[PDB]
């Protein structure tokens, strides 16, 4: 599932993600969910 600029990272969720070398996953990790 997901998909994304293979390399690459984002926020994806509320918290930080990074897109795996794979166009379709990312580590990602948690904290706070930023919104305002």
């Amino acid at each position: 599932e997901i998909s994304c600029e293979p390399g690459k990272t984002f926020k994806d969720k509320c918290n930080t993600c990074r897109c795996g070398a794979d166009g379709k996953s990312a580590a990602c990790t948690l904290k706070a969910c930023p919104n305002q």
